[PDB]
C-alpha cells in the first residue's frame, strides 16, 4: 500500500502565504512527474502544478507566479510554496502521480486544508 502523507495548510489572510509538503511512500516521487491538485468543496480535483523529472514546472494559469512547485528526490517529497494567496485557492490539496485523476482506482491521501480568509 502506498501512502501519501500531506502538510502545511492553514487559515490565512488574502495576500498570505503558506508552504505544502507531500511524502509518498515507494519510488512514485524519485522516478516520475508529480502534481500537486485542489478540490473545492463539491468541485472535482484540478491540477494546480505540475513537476517533472527534468526540473520542468508547469502551473495552471491563475497559480503562475504565485505557486511555485519543487520536489526532493530523496526525501521522497513534493512541495508547493503558495504566496500571494486569494480566496478562490481554498480547497482541500493533494499531491500525486501526474495523470492519477484518469484512473477511476487512485489512491489519495487526506489532503491538507487551505482557506484564505477577508
Amino acid at each position: 500500500q502506498v501512502q501519501l502523507v500531506e502538510s502545511g495548510g492553514g487559515l490565512v489572510q488574502a495576500g498570505g502565504s503558506l508552504r505544502l509538503s507531500c511524502v509518498v511512500s515507494g519510488s512514485a516521487v524519485s522516478d516520475y512527474a508529480m502534481g500537486w491538485y485542489r478540490q473545492a468543496p463539491g468541485k472535482q480535483r484540478e491540477l494546480v502544478a505540475a513537476i517533472y523529472n527534468s526540473g520542468r514546472t508547469n502551473y495552471v494559469d491563475s497559480v503562475k507566479g504565485r505557486f511555485t512547485i519543487s520536489k526532493d528526490n530523496a526525501k521522497k517529497t513534493v512541495y508547493l510554496q503558495m504566496n500571494s494567496l486569494k480566496p478562490e485557492d481554498t480547497a482541500d490539496y493533494f499531491c500525486n502521480l501526474l495523470g492519477a485523476t484518469t484512473m477511476s482506482n487512485a489512491v489519495w491521501g487526506q489532503g491538507t486544508q487551505v482557506t484564505v480568509s477577508s
